[PDB]
């Protein structure tokens, strides 16, 4: 469980806080314009929870997207992309001048996924 860790994680860290956090979220985007872009980050739902008690959310509606650069707000409405499982898509919206830095995606995890084992 615990081996190859520098040395310590206790007197060199000075700190002890802040570990969970695991990442490394892959996303790429196909748009019928410019499909050729791979991004990176993942999917968040604010309504957290989706098991029990659906259906109305009064909380949590849309899931975002978390970006590291500025492809995603290139990323305009009508775009699909692939992201771990495979899919992610753009909700984002635009009445007339799109480019908000939200990134709300609609996520079809299906099961084609490129597997190899």
């Amino acid at each position: 469980m615990a081996d190859f860790d520098n040395l310590f994680d206790a007197a060199i860290a000075r700190a002890d806080e802040t570990i969970r956090g695991y990442m490394g979220t892959s996303a790429t985007i196909t748009s019928g314009e410019q499909s050729g872009a791979v991004i990176r980050g993942v999917f968040d739902d604010p309504e957290n929870i989706s098991y029990a008690g659906q259906g109305v959310r009064v909380e949590g509606s849309s899931p975002s997207l978390f970006v590291r650069t500025d492809e995603v707000r290139q990323l305009r409405r009508g775009d699909t992309l692939t992201i771990g499982e495979e899919n992610f898509w753009v909700d984002r919206v635009s009445p007339d001048d799109g480019g908000s830095c939200h990134l709300w995606l609609g996520r079809g995890v299906p099961p084609a996924v490129n597997r190899r084992r």
